[PDB]
């Protein structure tokens, strides 16, 4: 997998949405990227894992800590992602 980092230009909403967190025991994907929007200006992709969110460690968030996080973000929002390349 390959590692990246986005920054995405404010203000919210991004425009995707998410899944997993520690209280789903699953890593923290993106889902949905909105066809017009900041995610998709930024190549933020389905399927990414989100790493890092403003350089706090996403692995130990939970789902809605993730959310608020992404949500209230300062601009620009700064993701680490970790991209599959993989079919
Ligand atoms: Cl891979
Ligand atoms: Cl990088």
């Amino acid at each position: 997998s390959m590692a990246l980092t986005v920054d995405v230009a404010g203000p919210a909403p991004w425009g995707f949405r998410i899944t997993g967190g520690r209280d789903f025991h699953t890593p923290i994907m993106v889902t949905k990227v909105a066809e017009r929007g900041k995610a998709k200006d930024a190549d933020l992709r389905p399927g990414d894992i989100i790493v890092a969110i403003n350089g706090e460690s996403a692995e130990g968030m939970l789902h809605a800590e993730a959310q608020s996080k992404i949500r209230q973000s300062p601009s620009p929002l700064r993701l680490q992602l970790d991209r599959i390349t993989s079919l």
